[PDB]
């Protein structure tokens, strides 16, 4: 088995840095309405608190803004679960990231935002490659998302669009 959730010992800590978007898809178009969505950003660092939390921020896509999210995410102690509690967004869940290569988790806030889960994937694969992708098919994409959203890594490396 290839584990299917978090995993056990899943520490944000082990992802701090780096996050590049090869994709973030939604499971109803609710969380990602909007032509850019708001819960459809790609990640650019990530600041782990001294270790209580991880504090990472992210470039959004807007029709000619580079608008920014807010992640402030503790899972209690804080391993993989998250709230991060603006722009709709309440409880994270980081189901894999750099325990295997590329990572999964999805922002929606408990209310009935079931139906706003939006995972995330980010990467850092041992390229920033397609890797998360195929591993997508699996990862978020793993599932059969009603919005969904991939990249390519080419443009991964520069920032919003300059």
């Amino acid at each position: 088995a290839y584990v299917t959730q978090t995993m056990k010992g899943l520490d944000i800590q082990k992802v701090a840095g780096t996050w590049y978007s090869l994709a973030m898809a939604a499971s109803d178009i609710s969380l990602l309405d909007a032509q850019s969505a708001p819960l459809r950003v790609y990640v650019e660092e990530l600041k782990p608190t001294p270790e209580g939390d991880l504090e990472i921020l992210l470039q959004k896509w807007e029709n000619d803004e580079c608008a920014q999210k807010k992640i402030i995410a503790e899972k209690t102690k804080i391993p993989a679960v998250f709230k991060i509690d603006a722009l709709n967004e309440n409880k994270v869940l980081v189901l894999d990231t750099d325990y295997k290569k590329y990572l999964l988790f999805c922002m929606e806030n408990s209310a009935e935002p079931e139906q706003s889960l939006v995972c995330q994937c980010l990467v850092r694969t041992p390229e920033v490659d397609d890797e998360a992708l195929e591993k997508f098919d699996k990862a978020l994409k793993a599932l059969p998302m009603h919005i969904r959203l991939s990249f390519n890594p080419t443009q991964l490396e520069e920032q919003c669009h300059i």
